[PDB]
């Protein structure tokens, strides 16, 4: 299989979501949700030493690396799109959670 389905890759189902981006972003998303990813192909989970803060940050970084063309094309004019899109990418990255996560203990 070709490396198009690489860690960070968008999953565009075209499903409308419910997120408070802020007044302008809310209107923008409501009118343009078809363009956006509904999910993201990323699997940060490996072992209990990996934390949520680590995973969410790494997911954003993976998403950047995977979908460079999308961001590059849009950014230079589509300034509002980038803001709204990143807020949603973060929502997705925050949502995906590891089964092994537990209450760690250290001195």
């Amino acid at each position: 299989r070709v490396a198009e389905n690489r860690p960070g890759a968008f999953i565009k189902q075209g499903r409308k979501l419910d997120i408070d981006f802020g007044a302008e972003g809310n209107r923008y998303y409501a009118a343009n949700y078809w363009q956006f990813p509904d999910g993201i192909y990323y699997e940060g989970c490996s072992e209990a030493n990996v934390t949520k803060e680590m995973l969410v940050t790494s997911c954003v970084n993976a998403t950047q690396a995977a979908n460079q063309a999308e961001f590059s094309r849009e950014k230079q004019d589509s300034k509002l799109h980038q803001r709204v899109l990143w807020r949603l990418i973060k929502e997705i990255c925050s949502a995906k959670h590891c089964d092994f996560w537990l209450e760690r203990g250290a001195a």
